[PDB]
């Protein structure tokens, strides 16, 4: 009962918009209150606008949100999981209540994390108490947290009371992060509370004036890049698409679009991969861009996005699908945890709705029933630095994903050349994982330990982390019987590590690791074994799988004279704070001169371990050559020569 008729709303509206003819007529007659009521009728009869954040047909609420709404009725407001139980902000709500001088505690109060739970409780229970108290608290927040603009010369000439508590409050109640969050969440609040008798026409005027204020404030205080900027632009598309009746709604959309389309070209390589080289942030970026494309798509603003934006998103999805395993799992490179098949099924459902004409993602969403598969098998991503060998897409495939690209950031680990192998149902070479964030600290030694190069499947010098992560793709052959990847990295000073990976007969792999340069030290070819019972053999340098028949493997390393094996303890992390022990084997060679140190490791996946072949392998050239390589292996006696020219 505190809301007013904010007549200025009619200057914010495009009254020539289809459906507001009665609003325009009544406004031109001076009957602004009847025009407000007519506007409410318009929104209550409008059906061509929606959001993917909520489905009014099936509105549910959990016990957590239920407690948040019921507490919110008592003016007990949930703001922060670190501040439990939630504070009570008084009957006369003091939005400046600050018992612990923590700016997060005060910032996150203006999130209104309990507003939408009150809407959900209102719809599921039908109890008007939630709507009455929500409308009251909404008007209350408007009247107690104004958006004022003053400078030092103006601020010094202030009264002597709540004027400077409000000016000081602007930095807490109107930080662009919470302003954008409210821009998105208040569309949900709008859908939830609109049919209520508390949603009066003049409350609608207050609502639209306040929302417009948020939009124009974000438009003048865009963030300093980071995902804060992506979310701000996305939510400006939310504001422009859910309330297209505003005169500035197109400008709010274009802006957001113009920002997002500008940043996808900054952080996504042309081959599809996102520039963090982390599967988790690739997926998260896909969802951030797809959420904006989504709320613009359902309301008929899909074509306001440039075509290159759509095709870039498509390339990102195809990237994640290519680096993923047939069980929909992702490799644990960088700081990525494992995503299982259910969540990815949901993702492919949404993106499949956004890209209907794309047959491959239509297949991955349908889980096989409908759609089609790509016309290729092994796929290369030479700009991102990810290379996928595969002989199948189904649950019987042999797949290897090799990570060897340019420098990343503080999420990319020094693991250039490492890989993950997935065979017939199980990942046989899992990454060491991330285990903990950053995140300091306890927890710090574990972080730096998992970030080590010596805990991956690559080459180290003195078991030290790589001084340079700048892989160069020398060769990529994805088709035919002999598929091969040649990549090299200047890992240390006077240290050129070249790795060649050969997918042979769509069955087995041969990894040739040639280290050249003037650097002298202990060269360590590391391999991170899976967890379980594994047959050691230090005399012939062999490891043979003793697992349940389904995913077995036999690996043998052929090195120079004097090569030694070291079975060290190591770890594998699949989930946050979750981890298990496995064996970290290192094939070490003392490089005391300038001659190259060369290895030929054969990896043969097999169902029954007793069927694992014995092998032979030898180099053909005298030493390391820059422009070519010839080796020869033997499978149970049958010869097979590998060679290429650069
Ligand atoms: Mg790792």
């Amino acid at each position: 009962g505190s809301q007013e008729l904010k007549s200025e709303v009619f200057s914010l509206l495009n009254l020539d918009y289809p459906g507001l003819e009665k609003v325009k007529a009544l406004h031109q007659e001076g009957k602004d209150e009847d025009a407000a009521k007519a506007l409410l009728d318009y929104y209550r009869a409008r059906t061509n606008v929606k959001t993917p954040d909520i489905n009014l047909k099936k509105i549910t609420i959990g016990k957590e949100e239920q407690q948040w709404a019921d507490d919110g009725l008592k003016h007990t407001f949930f703001v922060h999981k670190g501040y439990q139980p939630s504070y009570n902000y008084g009957e006369d709500i003091n939005w400046q209540y600050w018992p612990v001088k923590d700016n997060e505690l005060r910032w996150q109060l203006h999130r209104h994390k309990w507003f939408t739970p009150m809407g959900k409780a209102y719809r599921v229970s039908g109890d008007e108490k939630y709507a009455k108290e929500w409308a009251y608290q909404y008007i209350d927040w408007i009247k107690k947290n104004p958006l004022v603009k003053m400078d030092k010369k103006e601020y010094e000439l202030v009264s002597d009371g709540k004027i400077k508590g409000e000016v000081e409050n602007v930095r807490f109640a109107w930080r662009p992060l919470e302003v954008s969050n409210r821009l998105q969440d208040q569309t949900t609040q709008f859908q939830l509370f609109l049919p209520s008798p508390s949603f009066t026409p003049d409350f609608l005027t207050e609502f639209l004036v306040n929302y417009h204020k948020h939009a124009v404030h974000i438009l003048a205080n865009y963030s300093d890049q980071g995902n804060h900027l992506l979310f701000e632009a996305q939510r400006m598309i939310y504001a422009g698409a859910f309330f297209p009746e505003f005169k500035e709604a197109p400008a709010w959309r274009k802006s957001g679009i113009d920002i997002l389309n500008r940043e996808v070209n900054v952080q996504v390589y042309n081959d599809g991969g996102q520039f963090e080289l982390d599967p988790h942030y690739h997926l998260a970026a896909i969802n951030i861009f797809c959420k904006a494309l989504g709320i613009a798509d359902v309301n008929g603003f899909r074509n306001e996005f440039p075509q290159e934006y759509l095709d870039t998103i498509e390339k990102m999805i195809m990237f994640y699908a290519n680096i993923s395993f047939p069980d929909y799992t992702n490799p644990c490179f960088s700081d990525a945890k494992i995503t299982e098949k259910k969540e990815m099924l949901k993702n492919y459902r949404a993106w499949s709705k956004l890209f209907p004409k794309n047959e491959t993602i239509k297949y991955l969403a349908t889980d096989g029933k409908e759609g089609a598969l790509p016309d290729y098998m092994s796929k290369g991503f030479l700009k991102s630095g990810f290379f996928v060998f595969r002989n199948s897409w189904g649950m019987d495939a042999t797949q290897m994903v090799v990570k060897a690209g340019p420098k990343g950031f503080w999420h990319c680990q020094p693991d250039n050349g490492t890989f993950e192998m997935w065979f017939n149902g199980k990942n046989l070479f899992p990454d060491s994982g991330s285990y903990v964030y950053a995140g300091e600290g306890e927890v710090m030694e574990q972080r730096n330990w998992h970030r080590q190069t010596s805990v991956h499947n690559t080459v180290t010098l003195d078991n030290k982390n790589l001084e340079t992560t700048e892989s160069v793709t020398k060769l990529w052959q994805p088709e035919g019987n002999i598929q091969t990847l040649v990549t090299e990295n200047p890992s240390y000073k006077n240290f050129k590590h070249r790795r060649s990976v050969f997918f042979v007969d769509n069955t087995y792999f041969v990894i040739v690791d040639e280290v050249s340069g003037s650097a002298k030290g202990s060269v360590n070819l590391h391999y991170q074994m899976p967890k379980g019972e594994i047959a050691n053999s230090r005399e012939d340098m062999t490891f043979l799988t003793q697992f349940e028949d389904g995913s077995n493997m036999k690996l043998q390393c052929f090195g120079p004279e004097g090569m030694s094996m070291k079975k060290e303890p190591g770890w594998c992390s699949t989930a946050y704070r979750k981890r298990y022990k496995r064996m970290n084997v290192s094939f070490n060679v003392k490089k005391d001169n300038e001659n190259a140190v060369r290895y030929i490791t054969v990896i043969y996946p097999v169902k029954k371990s007793a069927d694992a072949p014995k092998f032979d392998a030898k180099f053909k050239n005298k030493t390391f050559d820059e422009n070519g390589l010839e080796i020869e292996v033997k499978v149970n006696g049958k010869k097979q020569s590998l060679k290429y020219k650069l």
